[PDB]
């Protein structure tokens, strides 16, 4: 079920330190594994090199605790 | 002709004050209108707001350079 799985990921994702919101999540099945692509929002006065280290840490976290995702691919944009 | 479109693009990019080259390109022409989408180097130490003024000038710049462009998105990555 997959509004299920969404939620997760984005709860997943909020608890990370740097995280503001979840801007953008596409999620799809690819047999019974998760491929996914999220934005979320960071303070704009983070370096890149910091947003980049947010987007790791969400990878990670979100990857740890939802075991049916293969792919994620996360960026991040101001908010 | 796509490649010295192409070869313009880039150009145009690399001349703007903040880019460490282009990471990548992606052109294709709708009819006779070139849509794109770009990823810019900067600095690792600017800060996100930086890099979003950076790719808006590249935006502009790539833009009223090369007139047959009309869409193009620009985002960053640490280089």
């Amino acid at each position: 079920h997959m509004e299920a799985v969404q939620n997760r990921i984005v709860e997943a994702a909020e608890r990370v330190p740097g995280v503001r919101g979840v801007i953008h999540l596409r999620a799809r099945y690819v047999g019974q594994d998760i491929w996914a692509d999220m934005i979320i929002g960071v303070d704009p006065e983070n370096t890149v090199e910091q947003a980049h280290e947010i987007c790791e840490a969400v990878q990670a976290a979100v990857c740890g605790k939802i075991r049916r995702i293969e792919s994620l691919h996360v960026s991040a944009a101001a908010r």
